């Protein structure tokens, strides 16, 4: 079973899960870990979902190389400079050392736009709107985590350009609310909306548009996806241009955006629905969503149990359920009990005797291990049932508790106590760096780390009144402003 | 496009290449971006392939691209070095091949025969960083693949995998790609060193009169389980332990250049309707009039969707129809539909095939019956004509006289073998401005069964030919 307590260690317990969930095992190089079967399964629903839906706004697959020359990472302002000591260099093949060093990408925009500025040769030509599903590589000596923050890791990133600012916006909030729904409706974990402050926002865009997702269990907040509008920052960096024939004597630079997607999903998907007996898989992402288990088992009895199981593994295939008929001699029920809760599979089907001679069957819900007799003739109509109030109860949960642990704050000493309960602030805010530093500086000081801004929220709590002050009391406030401490 | 198939191949595959947009290039060489037009068929042979793999029972993962100096030797690596300025602790290489990344897991998963089969794939990018001249998705630095590794209690049981994956490879050729292959192992001098035996299909571009391998499958044996100590306990015999014996196979991007060699021609790509991310494009060709007509596109659009054909109506005021028809011909869409106004009041349109340029009239209640019918018949003439070019350049030599001359005529040739890497050596330096190398033993061999090196016995017939 599982022995580790979340309340209690939840370091230990994370990687407890995630190692007996059979989902991460670790490689012989810090931050790097492989991705087992159950865990890649999660992102590939995940891609399946999110691909269809960018294909519906127009956006197409490609894949750029993983190299990055020396001179194009290093030609334009793309990034700023404390991420150089991070970036991965090859300089030698076998044993004979490169001419130019070759960086692996950390992201792509280096790579990407100098081929949009070859393709970009009149109005005609756009929009552009490139997504690829890849690896990439940030070579932090920071303490890695399993899903969350690691040196390799797959994500998609999307870069598109427009002749005008106006489809450019439209595309950014689209994507937005794209990771939104897979956090909320994939996943069943609540996200705050927002607009990263002039401190965390990509430095070479225009804004940054976020999701914000909450860890209750070690009172943190986490950002879940990202889509930054850039603006003509980089189309004039890279000479991404056009010429309309009525506006002679004009440049019109593309106005761009990227946005970006991890399987940082998964880490949260455990850190937030996870429990003391293991994984918890939200239906919509559940490689098997009803494992099949024949329990209290003469010798043709037996094959009546194993075909019966089989009936009802078929049955569910029928109506799009994913389903697996655990018939394994080698290991008791309560081992197999065991080893798909551990899993966090979201039904387990008991099959026993005496209820295959009395035309029923047994649903354990893994969310809250409730029992129900079921009749054999109902199994596609209850399960099914089931399953939606699976995902329903894990996002209602979620969401009850950011809740109780997101909320207003209208002065420095009221934030400092509520911050240091846990819990995640909207708080009058000024937006200036110079008092987001301030901010981390004294409730780091004053906690009894620092607390950074999480995002700007589109829908803030509550409205600001006018004239009401930033917490550091000089400047007026211009929008609540989400705080917490981070990830 | 201006530059001819038959007369600088190398240029026009370029152009090709590019006019499709399929590749642009980077700025460090034998890398090369794979544009939406090229990943689109790459993500088709991915859905065949994968929904394939997984009734044999192989699951996904993602295995890290990183491999440490000692795993990796327990050779054209790139090797990490440095983070910015600051050298790592000890260099680590980027992965060429999983192997050594993958089965000390594996070893560590196995303890009893229950934790038997494991099978796994990844689809990835690999990296093996040479300095011969590359070539866009035939030989590049950096590659698409997918790699699968099965570990398996008997060798039985892997021996079955071996064959069943190289027909899906074969599969893939020559029914997504209309693309036919021959089916056989490698010679001893071939083969993979770290295997038992290597299954293969090779493939033949009789533009350049080149074989060029187009997946493989080892039987790896218990070479690498007794390497990586992948054991298991014996169900008879007390404190005995049993080695897995282990697959692996792979296949890559390299099938779009295959395809575009194959069957592209002076007009541009040619696409098998199979792997075609647009396999009909609507061209339109009174302000009334002008409504109509854009609404009985979109009535094709409709119907050929709600028939599951791959349907594109380009109805862009910007450009012309004729850049539209060119655009599309160089893209190598299968079917070209174009209505005019005339066609509309006559209740048909005109479908043109790409593949021979017959332009096809077509009552409008026909549209979703005959497109269907003519797709699959571009796909079957696609490999009808590749298979019977395949067999005018393939054939039988039983002495090396004629072997070099079928050779030098610019085809691949059976020849009676003995298998000797000496000898396989000897033919190499003799036929040569390459000499010929062995592409593989086919499963079967045009004749049934000397060597051509007179001093050894034949012990197969085996397919030799210049090889990219
Ligand atoms: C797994 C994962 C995810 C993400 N990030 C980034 C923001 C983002 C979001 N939202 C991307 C835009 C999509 C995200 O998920 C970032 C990372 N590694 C790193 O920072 C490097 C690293 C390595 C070791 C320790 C500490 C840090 N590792
Ligand atoms: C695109 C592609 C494909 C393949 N290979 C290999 C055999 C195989 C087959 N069949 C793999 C098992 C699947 C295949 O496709 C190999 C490669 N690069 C290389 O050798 C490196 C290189 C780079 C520049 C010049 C010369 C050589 N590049
Ligand atoms: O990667 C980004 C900005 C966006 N790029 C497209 C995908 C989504 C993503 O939010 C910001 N970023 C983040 N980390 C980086 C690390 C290094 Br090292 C470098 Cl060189 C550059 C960067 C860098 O540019
Ligand atoms: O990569 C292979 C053998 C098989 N591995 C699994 C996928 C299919 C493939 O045929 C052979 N190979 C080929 N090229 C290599 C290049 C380098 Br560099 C290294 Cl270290 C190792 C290798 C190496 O092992
Ligand atoms: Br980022
Ligand atoms: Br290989
Ligand atoms: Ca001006
Ligand atoms: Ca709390
Ligand atoms: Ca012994
Ligand atoms: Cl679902
Ligand atoms: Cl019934
Ligand atoms: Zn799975
Ligand atoms: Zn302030
Ligand atoms: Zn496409
Ligand atoms: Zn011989």
């Amino acid at each position: 079973g599982l022995e580790a307590k979340k309340e209690e260690n939840l370091a230990d317990w994370y990687s407890q899960v995630i190692t007996k969930s059979e989902m991460i095992e670790y490689h012989d190089i810090s931050g790097c870990y492989i991705l087992r079967p159950w865990a890649y399964a999660i992102w590939e629903a995940i891609k399946d979902f999110f691909d269809a839906e960018i294909k519906k706004l127009g956006v197409e697959n490609c894949y750029f190389p993983m190299f990055v020359s020396q001179s194009a990472l290093e030609k334009e302002k793309t990034h700023v400079a404390d991420f150089a000591p991070e970036v991965a260099w090859v300089t030698r093949s076998g044993k004979t050392e490169l001419a130019e060093p070759i960086a692996i990408r950390p992201t792509s925009e280096t790579v990407m736009y100098p081929a949009y500025a070859k393709w970009v040769q009149s109005h005609r030509d756009l929009p552009i709107k490139l997504n690829q599903w890849c690896n990439v590589v940030r070579w932090e000596f920071k303490h890695p985590q399993p899903f969350l923050r690691t040196r390799e890791f797959l994500w998609q990133e999307g870069h598109s350009a427009f002749a005008t600012m106006e489809e450019a916006a439209e595309e950014v909030l689209q994507i937005l609310d794209l990771y939104a729904q897979v956090y909320e409706e994939l996943l069943a974990i609540p996200v705050v909306k927002g607009r990263k402050t002039e401190k965390e926002k990509f430095a070479g865009g225009d804004y940054t548009t976020t999701i914000e997702a909450f860890i209750s269990a070690s009172g943190r907040a986490i950002q879940g996806g990202t889509s930054h509008h850039l603006g003509q920052n980089f189309s004039k960096m890279f000479e991404i241009v056009f010429e309309d024939p009525k506006i002679p004597g004009e440049k019109q630079f593309a106005y761009q955006n990227s946005w970006g997607l991890t399987t940082r999903t998964i880490g949260v998907m455990t850190m937030v629905h996870g429990d003391n007996m293991g994984l918890v898989l939200p239906p919509r992402v559940a490689c098997v969503q009803v494992v099949i288990i024949p329990c209290g088992i003469s010798e043709e009895d037996k094959e009546a149990l194993i075909a019966k199981c089989n009936d009802y593994r078929r049955r569910l295939l029928s109506v799009n359920i994913r389903v697996r008929a655990d018939l394994r001699d080698n290991y008791s029920p309560g081992w197999k009990f065991n080893h798909w809760e551990l899993k966090g599979v979201p039904i387990r089907l008991e099959v026993g005797p005496r209820d295959m001679k009395s035309c029923q069957f047994v649903a354990v819900r893994r969310d809250t291990g409730e029992k129900l007799t079921v009749a054999e003739n109902e199994a596609e109509t209850k399960l099914q049932a089931i399953l939606e109030d699976i995902q329903v109860t894990l996002f209602t949960r979620a969401s009850e508790d950011l809740k109780t642990h997101m909320v207003v704050a209208n002065t420095m000493e009221d934030f400092q106590k509520i911050l240091d309960s846990g819990k995640i602030v909207q708080i009058p805010f000024c937006g200036e760096i110079d008092c987001e530093d301030w901010i981390k500086k004294t409730t780091a000081r004053d906690q009894d780390m620092g607390a950074k801004s999480l995002c700007i929220p589109f829908k803030p709590l509550c409205e600001l009144q006018p004239g009401a002050k930033c917490v550091c009391g000089k400047n007026p406030a211009k929008y609540y402003t989400l705080f917490g401490r981070s990830y």
